[PDB]
């Protein structure tokens, strides 16, 4: 409404980048049409993840980058967002860090 950091990819984009590694019981033919936006969160390391998947709107979750950091350090490669898309650790932190904290 008033007239701003973020990153707008799909699917098939962080594939590509090695950020996502699966998504349960999607063909990768649909990866096009999943959609994710990260945007900063209301607290330091704090990430808002928004997405839509094939269309429908999902409910805005938050990453906290002392998360990752905690499932790095435990040698956790993954972690699921939205219950069924498993990301790697290693290349999320990468990506946050690239496109954020740098």
């Amino acid at each position: 409404y008033f007239q701003q950091p973020s990153l707008h990819y799909t699917a098939a984009q962080l594939l590509e980048k090695g950020v996502l590694v699966e998504i349960e019981d999607l063909p990768a033919s649909h990866f096009r049409n999943v959609i994710f936006d990260i945007t900063p969160g209301d607290e330091a390391g704090k990430f808002e993840v928004n997405a839509k998947f094939l269309g429908v709107d999902m409910e805005r979750f938050q990453l906290h980058y002392q998360d990752l950091l905690q499932l790095q350090y435990e040698g956790v490669a993954v972690m699921k967002l939205f219950n069924k898309a498993k990301v790697n650790v290693n290349l999320l932190i990468f990506l946050l860090n690239k496109k954020f904290l740098r």
